[PDB]
């Protein structure tokens, strides 16, 4: 087969040559094109992209967080990982007119939702337990007990709590499904910043998917990427334009060390990522 | 060359015929299944209504125009001379649900519910749901009219709170609009595909929803692009597909639109006009209920 990176690269290609120029809303301007596809192997891979390289302890910390159920960028700024921050900060949040709230209540973004949808949101500091639906453990138990089920999702897009989300989720909606003993993903993606978020998204569901295999007994199959909206930021153009260039190396190994039982125990130090021989780091900078 | 038009649905068929997995259904028919397809179906001077066999557009047209009026009411369509969700609103579904206490037709908050009052608690059939919870497809409408560069623009069905009240969860879970060159395009994700009948009404249905969003928004319909999750045909459809897929498609009729329309509920039954449809003849298919 061929690597499963030309896919991305694919997209990128496609992007700087046909996608139109928009206006957007956090200044910068963009490159865009409606409606991609690519499909990542997980069997004996992990689509980590290897012609840049990606900040693995990034994706692992933010999952974590995600599964952690917290709306608290200083609770993923604690464990060396910044990529929240922006979104978080008195600045951004005073800009979205969020003058009550504290520096990095993000709102009930992501783990607010995969964790409790329905439920009141109130600071990301309250004690949520027990409130609105927990769809990820209801994921979880309903491919132990009907695996053949045609329902098995976890969506993000809240329409009410939109108002409240520093940022409303670029990857809305997941479904999982089961054929012989694999566990595929599908994620539609409403919105994918294609230079810095998609290389980190794209990994997060491949881990997700990982992580969940485990705890089911399944083995992971398929990670498929829909995309709605995918766009590349103009300063992204020219670090892309050298990305372009470089020739994928085969793609790493996701190891997982123990046995694990329940999503929660999950923690960072159970993962290795084997082989992973990146081209090296390319500086883009963030649209806030 | 790689498939394009009606093509690409007579290939989902032969690829789940030739390749899915055989799988247990909740409904005890039984499905050939598999994982994942995408279609691109324009809808410039085209309008994907399928020709390898006729599609009740009535059917289609009468589903939506429920939908949008947000109707939770089987008998409301039923009335229309449209009797494709009965089965699910019948007393002997509700009860299996475990929802005795509920008139018949009662479907939940399903589609329309989802589409204009999303959020708000869910009472009977019969409330008044006037200017409650999120009207998504208004949303829709007025980013599309004054910021279409707006990478949000969504209308979504999938009520994780809401689920253990419907008849049945929305099987087209969330959809998308996006604006380029003047023109109105929509990707479906489709959550679950029950191939042989209700894909050919979704497909037509998305497509409808866009021409009228497309014509209130001075729009002109671009494309409907169509991603499924779960695709399966049930076993008892196999025997009636193999009719289907051993025929021609034929060019694909126009829609017209018969008025100047403003407003998204100001649409009825008679402002449409499908024209130089051509089908070849129904295929009757069972219904898994
Ligand atoms: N513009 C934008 N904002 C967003 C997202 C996004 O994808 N794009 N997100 C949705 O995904 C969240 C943030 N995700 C992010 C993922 C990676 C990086 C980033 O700066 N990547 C660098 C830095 C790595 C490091 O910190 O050492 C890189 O990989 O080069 C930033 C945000 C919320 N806001
Ligand atoms: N099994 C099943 N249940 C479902 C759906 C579905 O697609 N399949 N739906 C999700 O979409 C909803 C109803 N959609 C339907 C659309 C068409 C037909 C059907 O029987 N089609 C016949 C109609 C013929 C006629 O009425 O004249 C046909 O096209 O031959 C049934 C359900 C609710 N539940
Ligand atoms: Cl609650
Ligand atoms: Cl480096
Ligand atoms: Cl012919």
């Amino acid at each position: 087969p061929p690597h499963g990176e030309l896919q991305y690269l694919g997209q990128i290609q496609h992007i700087l040559r046909c996608g139109v120029r928009k206006d957007d809303r956090t200044g910068t301007g963009t490159l865009s094109v409606f409606g991609m596809r690519a499909r990542y192997s997980l069997r004996d891979e992990f689509p980590l992209l290897t012609t840049k390289r990606v900040f693995w302890k990034g994706v692992l910390e933010e999952l974590l967080w995600f599964i952690k159920g917290s709306t608290n960028a200083k609770e993923l700024s604690s464990k060396g990982v910044k990529i929240w921050d922006a979104n978080g900060s008195r600045d951004f949040l005073d800009s979205l007119g969020f003058s009550t709230r504290e520096e990095g209540d993000l709102g009930p973004v992501y783990g607010f939702q995969w964790r409790h949808f329905g439920a009141e949101y109130r600071d990301m500091e309250s004690d949520y337990s027990g409130q609105g639906v927990d769809q990820l453990q209801r994921v979880i138990d309903t491919i132990k007990t009907n695996p053949d089920d045609r329902r098995i999702i976890m969506c993000a897009w809240n329409p009410r709590d939109l108002p409240l989300m520093a940022l409303p989720p670029c990857h809305a909606l997941c479904q999982f499904y089961v054929v012989n003993s694999e566990l595929s993903c599908q994620l539609y993606q409403r919105s994918g910043d294609m230079g810095l978020g998609v290389p980190f998204n794209i990994a997060s569901y491949a881990l997700l998917t990982y992580m969940i295999a485990h705890i089911t007994g399944l083995k992971p199959g398929d990670f498929i990427h829909t995309l709605g909206d995918a766009h590349i930021y103009l300063n992204h153009i020219e670090p892309l334009k050298i990305q372009l260039q470089r020739e994928p190396r085969p793609f790493p190994k996701l190891r997982i060390l123990r046995k694990v039982e329940k999503i929660d125990d999950f923690k960072a130090e159970d993962f290795q990522i084997e082989g992973y021989n990146p081209h090296p780091t390319i500086k883009m900078e963030m649209a806030v």
